[PDB]
């Protein structure tokens, strides 16, 4: 039998519109503000961004398996992927919000969590479309589709071809490593990429270019790039300035945060929408207001 790419058609949750989704955004954003202690006062923002990326990064363009549509991270096989270690904290953050808004699909909730986190950490607006539909447990992708960190630029470039991302999209997406940190017990790496861990800036590119990096072994026997300031870079991060095509784009975003914000917004929306067919009568993407813009 011929493997044709499955078609996943978006279906708006019955009788819901912009205001219903803005209500869910606000609930996420208010909990982000109130549960501020997590991970030594970094807050949940970074882990929600990582969650939105990991539920989307399983996509394979060749057969349209994986991706954010089906919300399959809720199932044990994907929940327990070693590559997803640490994301359970993001899932538990969202669980009460799902109980307050039971009508939203899992893929819509997980992807909206990442959009809300970016915007509430003062990043760019990210347009967002609803209509992901929960699919059954047999549609869960096998473990092993997410990328390894102990690799070089050629691996990064060919990995992201599977997600239909080009060099600029890859470099823009990687700027999310301004946020949060690596945790030895989750991934075998330890340390933050920069100082402003929970504000969305172009700091990742500035640190890449301006710090003095040294390759060192960490307590898990892996090698990572460390600077005297106490920052770290993964081998795949540092590959962005070893490769001359990636380096040109790193320099662009280090010098113009506005360009970075624009390109990141487009690439992050594309990541979250890969694999989904939106009907012709589907609503336009929503742009949610921040809590600040609402006076909340
Ligand atoms: C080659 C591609 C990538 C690799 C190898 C990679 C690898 C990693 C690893 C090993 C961690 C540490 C996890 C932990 O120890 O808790 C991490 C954290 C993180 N990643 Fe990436 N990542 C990649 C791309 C991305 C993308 C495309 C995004 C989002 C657009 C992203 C967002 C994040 C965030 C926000 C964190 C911090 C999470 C936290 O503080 O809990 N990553 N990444």
């Amino acid at each position: 039998m011929i493997t044709t790419p499955l078609v996943h058609v978006a279906s708006v949750e019955k009788g819901r519109s912009y205001e219903d989704f803005q209500k869910v955004y606000n609930a996420i954003a208010l909990k982000l503000r109130e549960d501020d202690e997590y991970d030594n006062y970094i807050g949940y923002g970074p882990v929600l961004v990582r969650l939105a990326w990991h539920i989307s990064g399983t996509w394979d363009k060749h057969d349209n398996t994986g991706g954010s549509y089906g919300g399959t991270y809720r199932f044990k096989k994907e929940f327990n992927d070693p590559s997803n270690a640490g994301l359970q904290n993001g899932f538990k953050f969202l669980e009460p919000i799902h109980k307050e808004f039971p009508w939203i699909s899992s893929g819509d909730l997980f992807s909206l969590g990442g959009v809300t986190a970016v915007q509430e950490m003062q990043g760019p607006k990210i347009p967002w479309r609803c209509g992901r539909v929960d699919t059954p447990e047999d549609t869960t992708p096998d473990n092993g589709r997410l990328p390894d960190a102990d690799k070089d630029a050629g691996y990064v470039r060919t990995f992201f071809q599977r997600l239909n991302m080009n060099d600029r999209e890859v470099v823009a997406l990687m700027g999310a490593h301004a946020l949060g940190k690596t945790h030895l017990k989750n991934s075998g790496y330890e340390g933050p990429w920069g100082a402003a861990n929970n504000v969305f800036t172009n700091e990742f590119y500035l640190n890449l270019l301006n710090e003095d990096w040294k390759l060192e072994k960490n307590d898990a026997n892996n090698e990572q790039w460390d600077s005297k300031s106490g920052y770290m870079m993964l081998p795949t991060d540092y590959s962005l300035i070893q490769d001359p095509k990636y380096l040109s784009i790193v320099k662009e975003y280090a010098n113009d945060q506005d360009k970075f914000f624009k390109d990141f917004s487009k690439a992050f929306e594309k990541l979250l929408e890969n694999g989904i067919t939106f009907p012709k009568d589907a609503p336009s993407p929503f742009i949610f207001k921040t809590l600040e813009e609402q006076g909340l």
